[PDB]
C-alpha cells in the first residue's frame, strides 16, 4: 500500500480520491480492469475509509 505497491493504480488512485470528493468504488474498479491490474475490492473499500478519515493535501489553502 504506502510504498506506492502498483506505480500506476496506486497513484491515481490517491491523486483522484483526495483532489475530486466525487469518485466511488465503481469508478476505481473500471478503471483497475481497464489497466489489467487484478486488485481485491475489500482493499478498494478500506483506503476509501482510510482517505475518508484523513485526507492529506498540499493544495488550496494548506
Amino acid at each position: 500500500a504506502s510504498m506506492v505497491l502498483s506505480p500506476r493504480d496506486e497513484r491515481t488512485l490517491v491523486r483522484k480520491v483526495q483532489i475530486n470528493p466525487r469518485t466511488t468504488a465503481k469508478d476505481l474498479v473500471k478503471m483497475l480492469e481497464e489497466t489489467g491490474t487484478k486488485v481485491s475490492i475489500s482493499t478498494v473499500k478500506r483506503v476509501l475509509y482510510r482517505h475518508n478519515l484523513k485526507g492529506r493535501s498540499a493544495r488550496k489553502l494548506e
